[PDB]
């Protein structure tokens, strides 16, 4: 008895995931996701630009504030990712039924999003979303080019071994605005030391707050906005007190130091 849709009853906070009209970041760079999650829109001449689109259920609604902004499901071109986690990656496959969109990510994250979050390092399958395929794979370093904008990938392992950072260079009351996507720098609840799925953990984060805070960043941006202290529900006010890269790295180095001595203390 009782159909598969039904077998399932889901956690649900009504103040998760509360919708936002988009705000603008810059000339071309806006926030179209939930004031909880971020989701990048970068519209160019010739086609816009997705960074990240939160959870699953928020495919309709990122297609709601395209469509405000002008951006068709057929103007929409291309999707980058900070990880392949569902939280941020959750409405890719969708994204890619529903618009001419396709993606782009490095290996790592492009086999996570192909199981769809399953088999992960540390949360087993307690995490599945449903699965995309890459439509080109990049390589660290590696530049691409929408209508003129140039973005960067910067690899910066640990969170998932696929976490990246984007870098682009936008204007903002004429001059150029260098603006730093960068992926989460938290380890929450995770194994660090001696953890068979990830020998070289604790090495990979070390390079990786050290990657974060020399990136070239005159706005830093997060997938938690949380994370940056950016309030996404303050309008005009909602950079105001957002972190630098330099702070965010060093914050989330001195809490992975803090983890890593606990975890290291006896019993
Ligand atoms: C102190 C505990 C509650 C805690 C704080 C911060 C995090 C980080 C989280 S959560 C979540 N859904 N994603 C992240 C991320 O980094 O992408 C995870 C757990
Ligand atoms: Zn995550
Ligand atoms: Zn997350």
């Amino acid at each position: 008895e009782v159909p598969l849709p039904q077998l399932r009853a889901y956690t649900v906070d009504a103040s998760w995931l509360q919708p936002m009209a988009p705000l603008q970041i810059a000339d071309h760079t806006w926030q179209i996701g939930t004031e909880d999650l971020t989701a990048l829109l970068v519209q160019t001449p010739d086609g816009a630009v997705l960074l990240d689109g939160g959870m699953p259920q928020m495919a309709s609604h990122l297609l709601d504030n395209m469509k405000a902004r002008g951006v068709t499901p057929r103007d929409l071109r291309l999707i980058l990712l900070s990880h392949a986690h569902a939280d941020h990656a959750g409405p890719v496959a969708e994204l890619k039924r529903r618009t001419g969109a396709k993606v782009a990510a490095n290996a790592e994250s492009a086999v996570l999003l192909a199981r769809g979050g399953s088999d992960d390092l540390h949360f087993g399958d307690g995490i599945t979303y449903p699965p995309a395929n890459a439509d080109r794979i990049v390589m660290d370093g590696e530049v691409i080019t929408v209508g003129g904008i140039v973005f960067t990938a910067h690899f910066m392992a640990g969170h998932t071994p696929g976490s990246t950072a984007w870098t682009w260079t936008d204007t903002r009351n004429g001059k150029p605005v260098r603006i730093a996507y960068a992926d989460s720098l938290s380890a929450p609840g995770y194994q660090l030391q001696g953890n068979p799925r990830y020998p070289h953990l604790i090495e990979d984060y070390r390079r990786s707050f050290a990657t974060v805070r020399a990136l070239p960043c005159d706005v830093l941006l997060t997938p938690h906005p949380g994370a940056s202290n950016w309030d996404y529900a303050a309008g005009a006010r909602a950079g105001a007190k957002a972190l630098t890269c330099k702070a965010y790295a060093d914050a989330a180095e001195q809490k992975f130091d803090g983890q890593l001595a606990k975890e290291t203390a006896g019993a």
